[PDB]
């Protein structure tokens, strides 16, 4: 049964709730982004509206094969009427096609649903700056003060450096980047740009990338592996046994791999900075973990919430245990007492 934090009061709207069959009264099913925990359930056989971004739409049609008529894409930053409700889509600074949704209820309540988001000060000068938000449905993925991590731009720096160094030292070295979903495309696109290459990948990953409205994308990616010295692989495959396996296939064309595992938070964030990172090394293969996050840090979250001054907060992540629920409420209370709302 669909949980209450996936439903929107005073509407026939639900958000990311595609895994429960028909939800009684739901006239519309919103999908915030193309990540499988949020879309679990969609298929070609859906015959209810789905509202999403254009980009999410493309992935819906081309990867899951939903029929064009039931995919209502909407532009961002545009006041849109939907079954006699004003709604707006806002960029979530998560993965490609990810949005937050503003719901403007008939009774006068305003609700923000963040989806998955990485809070940022640029949001504080968006359409949100114009009016009061009574209810916040919040991505609480890293809602605890141990969760710190660097800026995305700091990380892209380190990367552009590690890679460009090695390739200049050894010109027969390959760069490999791990992936398992959309998101974090900046990691491999930036490395390739500094190296003068396209990024090589499987047919299926090329297909996914061609749905994202990246400008100039035809110049940046290829399915011809031989011709490219930045390769994408499954994250499952980014290990010694698997990187050996892959290093065989390339047919004596490279004598060293240099890999990157963009990850979220790990416990080594607590003790080691980004400028002071190292890899595991089993012979000629070297694997970097690098903490490129597409979710809010605790400080980033805190700031956004204290600016918004919501009257109520409804967590959407880590809501499955009473201990997590309790811990989160305590932080919300602190924030509110500090900030005077
Ligand atoms: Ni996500």
């Amino acid at each position: 049964t669909c949980p209450f934090y996936k439903k929107i009061p005073g509407t026939g709207f639900t958000v990311d709730a595609f895994q429960y069959g028909v939800v009684e009264g739901c006239t519309a099913y919103f999908l915030t982004h193309f990540h499988s925990d949020h879309y679990a359930g969609l298929s070609k056989h859906f015959t209810f509206p789905v509202y999403c971004s254009e980009i999410t739409g493309n992935l819906l049609k081309n990867k899951l094969h939903v029929q064009e008529q039931y995919i209502h894409p909407l532009p961002l930053d545009t006041e849109c009427i939907v079954n006699g409700v004003k709604v707006v889509l806002l960029d979530a600074n998560h993965c490609p096609g990810a949005v937050m949704i503003l719901f403007y209820l008939p009774n006068g309540t305003v609700i923000l649903h963040t989806g998955d988001f990485r809070a940022d000060p640029s949001m504080e000068r968006s359409l949100l700056a114009d009016q009061k938000v009574h209810m916040l449905y919040l991505d609480t993925t890293y809602c605890s003060p141990e969760y710190t991590f660097p800026s995305q731009q700091e990380v892209i720096r380190f990367a552009i450096n590690t890679a460009f160094e090695a390739v200049t030292l050894n010109p027969h070295a390959l760069v490999v980047c791990g992936t398992y979903s959309i998101g974090k495309e900046k990691v491999f696109l930036a490395i390739a740009d500094v190296l003068g290459s396209k990024v090589g990948m499987s047919q299926e990953k090329y297909k996914t990338l061609q749905c994202l409205n990246i400008p100039e994308i035809n110049s940046l990616i290829t399915t011809d592996m031989c011709s490219s010295l930045v390769h994408l692989l499954p994250m499952m495959q980014i290990n010694f046994k698997g990187l050996q396996s892959h290093l065989k296939k390339c047919g004596g064309k490279y004598n060293q791999i240099l890999a990157f595992r963009p990850t979220g938070w790990t416990h080594s964030n607590k003790f080691t900075r980004i400028a002071d990172v190292i890899p595991q090394t089993k012979g000629n293969i070297s694997i970097y973990g690098i903490p490129y996050s597409e979710h809010s840090s605790y400080l980033e979250m805190k700031r956004f919430v204290q600016w918004l001054k919501p009257q109520k907060i409804i967590p959407t992540v880590n809501v499955g245990t009473w201990k997590s629920r309790s811990t989160m409420e305590k932080y919300f209370r602190e924030w509110k007492l500090e900030a005077g709302y």
